[PDB]
């Protein structure tokens, strides 16, 4: 129970989503035969990522992607990281990653916190919230092995998330995502090596995969990061599943050498949740 | 005023703590001869570092370090961030970075507030509480230019100490510092450039020179880091005085590009400070 298998479907997105559905479903099979115990989808795995793209690829859950998402958790008996997809809820949308166990039960839906609303001039600009609402939870889900926490793409900006996940206990947080061509050399490893190395966890990214012809050009590089900082594993641009074995032992003797979670000053400061 | 120039001062430090202030002092007004209008010291810029020595080359503040700092600062008309040195108060030891603005005034105290307590097998053991006690305050002071807030080598690890600065107002981060030859590649400049990208700021570290005699080997490579999580220059691991022109109109672009600071969701999650 100290070392399980994770894998990052870095899968390349079209435009047709019964097309990307069955191509999501048949890696998250093959992931499961070379023995992965947690698979991961990556942000938005469903349809093309967009704002005017959002309103008519969104689904409720339960809807057809999510029925798709549980059938293959159940019959591969693995925890499933659902990516993210548009979900309409009430006259709203928003972008959601949903967790299946190896039940095909609905363990947890993360609603991505913090949207992507940048202006990078000349490079990209972007509005997220002009079509999608906020989440407004923290998102765990416990497997056998520990707790995982979850956030999407944009919420890896924000080190609140990942330390109020490792006060909780988290051991593993994963962000399905896809950074650009222009925040992802500056900004992609860097963030996933920030969160990992401060609150001592395992960090792992689900990107697509990339599409030089997308509206939004997605970086690539699906990546996992121990707690040491140090990446162990890291995807090119290309369509691939990434695996690698996650060792929490490893993580218990680097929370020993280096004990900052232990050496917090509460009588300074908390990262309180509400 | 938006933008001024930083020198990091790099020093060889020996044994003999009248050389090291002697140096110190020169290499100090060089620095504002080059126009440096902040100029940084490094950790134990007076005194070799270790357990065994702080209680024999600890002074009270005032006293004959801080003297020649606070004449240093009056005669070169800068703000001098004094490093730290080994201070005793009240039958108590501190790991102190003392700060001088150009009239030579005291702006402010900076004790070590999280102690230097690490155990990696085969690779380096330093019990900083051994001797020393810690800081129970924030520490920041002002310039023309911007607010600079404080941490002493290991607070660097500590993520919560830079969101309270940058609460607070802080564009500038200073850390004096001396990481070793197994935390200085896994670490050193990670740390660094989270703290400068999470929270929007510059930062700076300000190491000794390496001296592979010495009982703990400083990696060097003092190092500004901009608030996109850009390397702006970084030091060798030999002496010299590292100068960077920090632009506080770019500190303010990149907070409008990407407007994590403004996004922060204050319902969720708050970083609360005594």
């Amino acid at each position: 129970m100290s070392t399980f298998r994770l894998a990052l479907i870095q899968l390349q997105v079209s435009s047709i989503k019964s097309d990307n559905l069955t191509r999501a479903c048949s890696l998250v099979r093959e992931a499961a035969k070379q023995g992965a115990n947690i698979v991961s989808l990556p942000e938005c795995f469903n349809s093309p990522y967009g704002t005017t793209y959002f309103p008519d690829y969104a689904e409720k859950i339960p809807g057809e992607s999510t029925q798709k998402l549980s059938e293959v958790a159940k019959e591969s008996s693995i925890y499933l990281i659902g990516g993210s997809i548009p979900e309409e809820d009430a006259g709203k949308l928003y972008n959601t990653c949903s967790v299946f166990g190896p039940d095909g039960s609905l363990l947890v839906k993360h609603r991505k916190i913090h949207l992507f609303d940048i202006d990078v001039p000349g490079k990209i600009t972007f509005q997220e919230s002009k079509t999608l609402s906020p989440g407004d939870s923290f998102s765990t889900f416990d497997t056998p092995y520990c707790k995982v926490g979850l956030g999407i793409c944009y919420d890896m900006r924000f080190a609140e998330l990942a330390q109020i996940y490792a006060q909780r206990g988290c051991q593993l947080l994963v962000y399905p995502g896809a950074f650009n061509l222009t925040t992802g050399p500056a900004h992609w490893e860097l963030l996933q090596r920030a969160r990992a190395v401060d609150n001592q966890v395992y960090v792992a990214t689900a990107s697509p995969a990339r599409d030089d012809k997308a509206s939004y050009v997605a970086w690539g590089h699906s990546t996992v990061v121990d707690p040491w900082g140090q990446v162990l594993t890291k995807a090119g641009t290309e369509e691939t599943i990434l695996y690698s074995d996650i060792d929490l032992k490893k993580l218990a003797e680097i929370r020993q050498q280096i004990p900052i979670l232990k050496q917090k000053r509460a009588d300074l400061y908390t990262v309180e949740s509400k």
